[PDB]
């Protein structure tokens, strides 16, 4: 079989938090259960002088009563024994936005053009993920390069998530 156990998933070696800092445009995503960022998603990663990584994220989202809003989210990352695996505590500027603590894994990135992120929120008893999400980020809010598309596809197929992503519009609803 292709291994879909979360524990077997390869992640970015020698992940470099400082290099990852800056603006990342979410170009594609795979959604988890329940409420989630819908579109117009742009993240801003930062790393302080003590190496603590954090990020803000903007995106459009509809609230359980379908109502629409621009979310301003904030996340702070706790390092683990794996440099590419973090715990991300997050919340919104607005009190009504979802809060939580998610795995945040950098599956792959070249720091200059793309990144593939992943989070499993719930393990199946067989070790596969029961509830995941994943972002494909770009430094440039255009399309990738065929060459980069290939690499992202391979990563997506490592996560057992190939063919489960949707393209994300950007049209300044948030600005
Ligand atoms: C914080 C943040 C992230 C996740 C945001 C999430 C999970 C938003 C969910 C918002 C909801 C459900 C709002 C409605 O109440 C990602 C991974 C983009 C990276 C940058 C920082």
């Amino acid at each position: 079989e292709r291994d879909c156990r979360v524990s077997s998933f390869r992640v970015k070696e020698n992940f470099d938090k400082a290099r990852f800092a800056g603006t990342w445009y979410a170009m594609a995503k795979k959604d988890p259960e329940g409420l989630f960022l819908q579109d117009n998603i742009v993240a801003e990663f930062s790393v302080d002088e003590n190496g603590h990584m954090s990020a803000t994220a903007k995106g459009r989202v509809r609230l359980l009563n379908n109502w629409d809003v621009c979310a301003d989210m904030v996340g702070t990352f706790t390092d683990t024994e794996d440099p590419a695996k973090f715990k991300m505590k997050y919340w919104g500027v607005a009190s009504f936005l979802q809060k939580g603590n998610d795995d945040h894994w950098i599956i792959d990135t070249d720091y200059e053009t793309f990144a593939v992120q992943y989070s499993c929120r719930l393990l199946n008893l067989d070790g596969t993920c029961a509830d995941s999400y994943s972002f494909v980020f770009a430094r440039d809010p255009s399309g990738f390069s065929p060459e980069v598309q290939k690499i992202v596809r391979q990563r997506q197929e490592e996560l057992c998530l190939a063919r489960q992503y949707r393209l994300i519009p950007h049209n300044g609803y948030c600005d």
